[PDB]
């Protein structure tokens, strides 16, 4: 089952949330390059949930532990 997104949870959070931080910061940089730790910390909050949401999505996808 390719839902290892839950299985590797701790490593997933570190790695995925980082790359999603990159994602969100990138878009928020191209929005006119403003962001600022205010926006960026706020970004990372949504970002950790961004990858964690997708990780919940994986678990629900197979219904490994599930997610609802």
């Amino acid at each position: 089952r390719p839902v290892d997104q839950y299985s590797n949870q701790n490593n997933f959070v570190h790695d995925c949330v980082n790359i999603t931080v990159k994602q969100h910061t990138v878009t928020t940089t191209t929005k006119g390059e403003n962001f600022t730790e205010t926006d960026i910390k706020a970004m990372e909050r949504v970002v950790e949930q961004m990858c964690i949401t997708q990780y919940q999505r994986e678990s629900q996808a197979y219904y490994q532990r599930g997610a609802s």
